């Protein structure tokens, strides 16, 4: 991705509020070093220029025609998708706004974006879930159309101490409610198909339930596994990868709907009083951001495999991705480091889980996905615990955006934590109850959690 122009826009995107994050009643009880992201350039924690830092994710583009390895990757991926019988038919506006099977009702909490945020028009004013009214969205669509700009927000979240002082905060590139809606209309069935079929056909884990989906993963990826982490995946994508995605959609039968991919490839953004235009780079806050990032990763990993290895039979290849995050399988061992170098050639920055010949081979004990490790249950080793590292839970519990939601926050953390085993979970509950409000909280018994877990299947 590359910013190809920058100028005064004509509008004024309001400065962000101060962080909503503050030390929770557990800040002292648990170890951790993350802090709320820098949100403005006058943050005293910064040790470099904020603006430069936040837009540095755009590394440039590898401009190129689609190559032969890409054409093969696209064909194999389409072949994988075809048994799913994705419908290319639009879904009704009502379903796009209020939901259907496989597609959740449109998120009411995220910004309505442009022009609405500058006009005091809120999603609430347009949406009525009680009556499922589409009339006030239909006129807004008629009024402003689609292909509207994205509004840039800096993301209010925890970040490592290094990223705070390096100013590496993340950005939300929020699409207009018009574009979200039109894209959901056009791609609604595809999204639903993906949500309903996490696995190695979609090659997608978007919308999955780790509690239950984890036991499936080792069965789907039953060969010699490998995994990647990317640096700046989204912003690093070159237009050529968006072109491969369009070819996949075309081969599924879509036609004019590739216009929606151009809208993601070549995007115009609003930040402060500026309009800047980005070629390449997936926007973070679009309707199909996750699904399309995932579809593109399916194309990428195949492309790198075929490029590096002559005599690769992709029908033996399996993978599951969630955006940049990937875990994959091939029956024979490969050198993921070779694929990563190959990725360089297309302007990608990737690190394999296997860091070298001296490191232990990636296996089900050391591999991660969605930040989680994999651990076979003692009693039932065919059932796989998703294991969020306690370090992550420790970092999260030390802050809240709203102290009045401590009970809900901690409960959801417990549903994560207990997979680390009974002893780690007892220690965790004990530390929670080493402080007044913690001692008052309701906390799931280890027994109940395991029982609930067991009966999710």
């Amino acid at each position: 991705g590359e910013i190809v122009s920058n100028e005064k826009s004509g509008v004024c995107i309001n400065a962000p509020a101060k962080t909503k994050l503050q030390p929770s009643v557990f800040h002292q009880v648990f170890e951790g070093s993350k802090e709320p992201a820098v949100l403005n350039s006058k943050d005293p924690r910064l040790k470099t220029d904020f603006e430069e830092a936040i837009f540095s994710k755009y590394t440039g583009n590898k401009i190129m025609l689609m190559d032969e390895y890409m054409e093969e990757a696209v064909d194999h991926y389409v072949g994988c998708l075809e048994p799913l019988d994705i419908s290319i038919d639009p879904i009704p506006l009502e379903s796009a706004m209020y939901g259907m099977d496989g597609l959740e009702a449109l998120d009411l909490t995220t910004s309505a974006g442009f022009p609405y945020l500058l006009q005091g028009k809120k999603k609430r004013d347009i949406f009525n879930r009680q009556t499922r009214d589409t009339t006030e969205m239909t006129r807004m669509l008629e009024k402003y159309g689609v292909d509207l700009p994205f509004v840039t927000f800096v993301k209010d979240e925890l970040r490592s101490r290094e990223k705070v002082e390096k100013g590496k905060s993340r950005l939300i590139e929020a699409s207009s409610l018009n574009d979200s809606v039109a894209m959901r209309v056009a791609f609604g069935n595809l999204y639903a198909t993906f949500h309903n079929n996490p696995g190695t056909a979609t090659g997608s884990a978007v919308g999955c339930d780790p509690d239950v989906f984890w036991s499936k993963i080792p069965i789907l990826l039953n060969g010699e596994i490998f995994a990647f982490d990317y640096t700046g995946y989204d912003a690093s994508l070159s237009p050529v990868w968006f072109a491969c995605l369009k070819k996949v959609l075309i081969k599924l039968g879509y036609t004019h709907q590739t216009s929606f991919i151009d809208y993601l490839c070549h995007s115009v953004h609003l930040y402060k009083d500026r309009k800047y235009i980005v070629n390449g780079g997936m926007p973070s806050g679009s309707s199909g951001t996750s699904i399309f990032n995932t579809m593109i990763n399916n194309i990428i990993i195949r492309t790198l495999l075929i490029r590096v290895y002559k005599g690769i039979d992709l029908d033996q290849f399996k993978m599951i991705a969630y955006g940049d995050d990937v875990i994959a399988s091939y029956p024979h061992k490969i050198d993921p480091g070779l694929l990563a170098e190959a990725g360089k050639h297309y302007g990608l920055i990737m690190t394999p889980a296997d860091k070298g010949t001296s490191f232990v081979d990636t296996n089900w004990e050391n591999v991660t996905f969605l930040k989680r490790y994999f651990r076979a249950d003692d009693q039932y080793p065919f059932l796989i615990h998703p294991v969020m590292p306690m370090k992550e839970i420790h970092e999260s519990i030390r802050w809240t955006k709203d102290p009045r939601n401590t009970q809900d926050h901690v409960r959801s953390l417990c549903y994560l934590a207990w997979h680390n085993g009974e002893e780690a979970y007892n220690e965790f509950c004990r530390k929670i109850r080493s402080v007044p409000v913690g001692r008052a909280l309701t906390l799931p018994a280890y027994s109940s959690l395991r029982r609930k877990w067991l009966d999710s299947f």
